[PDB]
C-alpha cells in the first residue's frame, strides 16, 4: 500500500529508496540523466571525478539498509582504512600521532560505490529507476503534495506520477526553489559560507607493492592562520590506483596543468609529503577541477506553510565544503531521520514537517564541523543568521583549538575527536567529563618531528629492481 516518488537517483536518492521500498508499496525514482551499466562516470555526476572519503558514520548507515555492501565493495578492490592508524596527516596542530584504530573509513572510486549501492538497491522489484525524464512539477497544492508532473526525454510527452510521499534528492542543482514557486510557497532562508575552495584531482598509477595496505595520506592546512587555505590528499582506491586531490581557498587556488598540480602538492601545501608520494608513481589522467565547494543550507524546515507529502534531503538541503567529507554520510543520517519519523507518524498529518526539522537536525553536525572551519578564510562570503558562526565564533573555536591540539597526541581524545568528525557520535560527546579530563591530562606521546610512515610502508615505494647481488 502507498507509493512513494523520489526525485534523483544518486547516492540519497538510492539509501532513502532503499528505506522507503520497506514502508511503502512502491517507489518511482525520477532521474534526467542515463545511467552506465558498470561503474562509470555519468554528467548526473560531476563530483565522481574527485576523491570520495566514505566515514564509518556514513558506510554503517549504508551497510545498515543494504546488508553486503561493505564486503561486495572490499571484494572489487576498496580499501577499508583504519582511522587514525592508516592515516597520515599533517593536522593544522602538526602531525596525528598514529594511535590503534577508533574509526574507519572506505576508499574507493565514487564511480564504484554508486553504481554498487544502485545494485544492492534496484534488487528490490517494488523500485523503479525512470532515467533521462525531467521534473516539471509538483502535483497538489501548498497544502498537500500528491505527486510529480515530468516529461519524457525523447519524445517529450508529459505524464503525472502520483505518490503519497515526494522526496527530493536531485544534489546541488535541485530545483526545489523553482518548483515550489509554482506551487505558490515562498523561498526559504538561504545560508552559505563560501570561502571559495577549488579542487584539482589527478589519478596515479600506485607503486606495485603499493597497490595494498596503503595508508590515507593528507596534508591539511591551517584554519587559524591568515593564510589561504591549501590541502593535498592522497587516497588509494581500486585496481591499484591513487587518487590525489588538491585544493586551495580564494587567492590560492590550484592550477589546471599537470606540471602547476605537481608544483602545488610540493610547495603550494604546508609540507610536501603528497608532492613526494607522486613522484613514485604514473600519472594517469589529467588536472580535473571542481568548483562546487560552498556550504549551503536551505531551511525548508522554517517556512511558515510546508505542503503534506513533501521532503526535501541530500545536498538539495544541505551542502558541504567536500574537504571534510561529511557528504555522503550526512545523507545517510537524513534517511535515518525520514526512516524515525516514518516509525513514529506513520503518513498522518504533520510527517512531512515533523520530517525536515529531524533532516535539519540531522545534518547541522556536518553543516558546523564545516563552516566553522570555512569562515575563518582570507576572502570568505558568509551570509548567515547562526549565533555560532557569529557572535560566539570566538569562543567556540578556542575550545575546538584546543580539543584538536591535543586529539593529535592523546588516544581517548583522538578517539572522541574521530568519532564526532566520521559523524558517529553527537556533538554533545565532546562534553563527556572522561574526554575534557584527558584534554586536561595533556599529551602522552611527543609531537612527531617526521611524517608517522611505517618502514615497512615507504620500502613499498620502490620495485627493488635492477639488484641480482
Ligand atoms: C568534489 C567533491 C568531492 C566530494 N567528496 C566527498 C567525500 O569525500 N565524502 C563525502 O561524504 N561527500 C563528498 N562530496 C559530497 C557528495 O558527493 C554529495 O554530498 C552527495 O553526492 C549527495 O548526494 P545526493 O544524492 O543528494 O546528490 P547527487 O549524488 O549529486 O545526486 C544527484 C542526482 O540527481 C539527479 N538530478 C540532478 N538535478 C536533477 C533535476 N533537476 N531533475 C532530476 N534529476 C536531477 C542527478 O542526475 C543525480 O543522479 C563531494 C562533493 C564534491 C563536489
Ligand atoms: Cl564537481
Amino acid at each position: 500500500t502507498r507509493s512513494a516518488v523520489v526525485l534523483g537517483g544518486g547516492m540519497a536518492g538510492m539509501l532513502v529508496s532503499s528505506m522507503l521500498a520497506r514502508h511503502v508499496g512502491s517507489v518511482t525514482v525520477i532521474d534526467r540523466d542515463a545511467f552506465p551499466a558498470g561503474p562509470d562516470l555519468r554528467k548526473g555526476v560531476p563530483q565522481a571525478r574527485h576523491a570520495h572519503i566514505l566515514w564509518s558514520g556514513g558506510a554503517r548507515i549504508v551497510e545498515e539498509l543494504l546488508p553486503g555492501t561493505t564486503d561486495r565493495l572490499l571484494g572489487a578492490g576498496a580499501h577499508r582504512i583504519g582511522i587514525p592508524d592508516g592515516q597520515v596527516s599533517y593536522t593544522a596542530y602538526g602531525w596525528q600521532h598514529r594511535f590503534p584504530e577508533a574509526q574507519f573509513m572506505i576508499a574507493c572510486s565514487r564511480a564504484l560505490l554508486d553504481w554498487t549501492v544502485r545494485e544492492e538497491t534496484l534488487r528490490e522489484e517494488r523500485i523503479a529507476l525512470v532515467e533521462k525524464t525531467e521534473v516539471l512539477a509538483l502535483l497538489g497544492d501548498a497544502g498537500r503534495v500528491t505527486g510529480v508532473r515530468v516529461r519524457d526525454q525523447e519524445s517529450g510527452e508529459e505524464r503525472e506520477v502520483p505518490a503519497d510521499l515526494v522526496v527530493d534528492t536531485t544534489g546541488r542543482g535541485s530545483p526545489m526553489k523553482r518548483l515550489l514557486a509554482e506551487l505558490g510557497l515562498p523561498a526559504p532562508e538561504e545560508e552559505f559560507v563560501d570561502s571559495g575552495m577549488v579542487y584539482a584531482t589527478r589519478l596515479f598509477r600506485a607503486p606495485e607493492a603499493a597497490a595494498t595496505n596503503f595508508p590515507l595520506v593528507s596534508v591539511h592546512a591551517d584554519h587559524r592562520a591568515g593564510r589561504p587555505g591549501c590541502n593535498a590528499v592522497l587516497m588509494p582506491i581500486e585496481d591499484g590506483r591513487w587518487i590525489v586531490t588538491v585544493s586551495g581557498t580564494r587567492g590560492g587556488e590550484p592550477p589546471a596543468d599537470d606540471e602547476g598540480f605537481a608544483r602545488f602538492a610540493r610547495d603550494g601545501v604546508r609540507h610536501p609529503l603528497v608532492g613526494e608520494l607522486i613522484a613514485k608513481a604514473q600519472p594517469l589522467t589529467s588536472v580535473e577541477r571542481s568548483r562546487s565547494t560552498v556550504n549551503r543550507r536551505l531551511h525548508y524546515d522554517r517556512l511558515a506553510t510546508w505542503p503534506e507529502g513533501l521532503v526535501v534531503l541530500g545536498d538539495a538541503v544541505a551542502a558541504f565544503n567536500p574537504v571534510y567529507g561529511h557528504g555522503m554520510s550526512a545523507a545517510a543520517h537524513s534517511v535515518l531521520a525520514l526512516r524515525s519519523q516514518l516509525g513514529q507518524r506513520a503518513f498522518q498529518p504533520g510527517l512531512a514537517r515533523a520530517a525536515q526539522r529531524a533532516i535539519a537536525v540531522a545534518v547541522d553536525d556536518a553543516w558546523v564541523l564545516a563552516t566553522s572551519h570555512d569562515i575563518g578564510y582570507p576572502g570568505c562570503r558568509t551570509q548567515t543568521r547562526d549565533p555560532r558562526l557569529t557572535r560566539h565564533a570566538g569562543e567556540r573555536q578556542r575550545v575546538t583549538d584546543l580539543v584538536g591540539l591535543t586529539a593529535t597526541r592523546n588516544q581517548v581524545v583522538n578517539r572522541a575527536a574521530v568519532a564526532l568528525n566520521t559523524l558517529s557520535a553527537g556533538m554533545a560527546s565532546m562534553q563527556d567529563p572522561a574526554v575534557m579530563a584527558a584534554v586536561r591530562r595533556g599529551p602522552e606521546v611527543p609531537a612527531p618531528t617526521e611524517p608517522p610512515l611505517r618502514p615497512d610502508e615507504v620500502a613499498r615505494l620502490v620495485s627493488g629492481a635492477g639488484v641480482t647481488a
